[PDB]
């Protein structure tokens, strides 16, 4: 399959990194399972040679956001889930604070049923007694959103966020980073518009285990763009003759209350319901009209657009007052404007 396709059960995950951190290497394995559809993650990671050099919560960031959940409305900013399965490479470089830096890269991709991550990493100048080398951070970690944007050029994705680990004395050590992300192959993938992801993270340990290991639980979401659905209600794609301009200005003179519709849209439906149903209107006070049941509705409803701008049915009025569509309608519903606005009209 291609894109999302491949994430909608859960899937196998496999994680390995290769690193090297002022001289001392290092190398550890791991394991779990995403649901994207929950923006799950569970994973196991142990260090092969040994123990490690560096606190674990320093590693979280670089041990996969093809898994984070995207709502609905946001499937078209999936970026990662749609270099799936050839993948993408992510890079970054993330400084400490008052001390050294991390250099990584990691190609994420499909291998077989598995999406495996395999990382590189390096680090520099640390202090022998900073809170790295000298492990000094807490075994938690905080959360917290981050802002995705979009490289056009690179034809991925930017990120550059920091992360605050607490430190034993209730300090915290800063962590930047500085993430890219590009496609492996040369297929179509989806760049977002700027967005959020927002993290939550677990750490524990097996308490059967016994070489040094980490568990690590990953909830992630993605957040931050409108639903363009009641959007596109309202957005719509030769001029109309002032003959036709004052007839439909006629109608809405002469009416208490006007209601320009077709037979086939839900806005109307639920605008209708609204004040014949909900709000038991006579329909002797309601002038509708089903343009798409009409000779000259499409000039009706181009009158209409010259007189108040509105492109879209329901295009509702009140006593010679616009009100808009039924959004509008539903607005004045909650407010208590509309009830008063029919009280005279009943």
């Amino acid at each position: 399959s291609k894109g999302e396709e491949l994430f909608t059960g859960v899937v196998p995950i496999l994680v390995e990194l290769d690193g090297d951190v002022n001289g001392h290497k290092f190398s550890v394995s791991g394991e779990g399972e995403g649901d994207a559809t929950y923006g799950k993650l569970t994973l196991k990671f142990i260090v092969t040679t040994g123990k490690l050099p560096v606190p674990w919560p320093t590693l979280v960031t670089t041990f996969l956001q093809c898994f984070a959940r995207y709502p609905d409305h946001m499937k078209r900013h999936d970026f990662f889930k749609s270099a799936m399965p050839e993948g993408y490479v992510q890079e970054r470089t993330i400084f400490f604070k008052d001390d050294g830096n991390y250099k990584t890269r990691a190609e994420v991709k499909f291998e077989g049923d598995t999406l495996v991550n395999r990382i590189e990493l390096k680090g520099i100048d640390f202090k022998e007694d900073g809170n790295i080398l000298g492990h000094k951070l807490e075994y938690n970690y905080n959360s917290h959103c981050v802002y995705i944007v979009a490289d056009k050029q690179k034809n991925g994705i930017k990120v550059n966020f920091k992360i605050r680990h607490n430190i034993e004395d209730g300090s915290v050590q800063l962590a930047d980073h500085y993430q890219q992300n590009t496609p492996i192959g040369d297929g179509p993938v989806l760049l977002p518009d700027n967005h959020y992801l927002c993290y939550q993270s677990a750490l524990s340990k097996d308490p059967n285990e016994k070489r040094d290991h980490m568990v690590l639980l990953e909830f992630v979401t993605a957040a931050g763009i409108t639903h363009g659905m009641h959007e596109l209600y309202k957005s719509g794609s030769g001029m109309v003759s002032q003959e036709t301009i004052k007839h439909v200005k006629d109608l809405i003179a002469e009416n208490e209350i006007f209601v320009a519709s077709k037979t086939y849209c839900p806005y109307s439906h639920a605008a209708l319901n609204t004040l014949f149903e909900k709000l038991k209107v006579p329909r002797s006070k309601v002038l509708v009209l089903q343009l798409n049941d009409m000779k000259e509705g499409a000039d009706i409803q181009a009158a209409l657009y010259e007189i108040n701008g509105q492109r879209t049915v329901p295009n509702i009025y009140i006593n010679g007052k616009h009100i808009g569509g039924n959004d509008d309608l539903q607005e004045l519903r909650e407010t208590g404007e509309l009830e008063e606005l029919l009280e005279p009209i009943l």
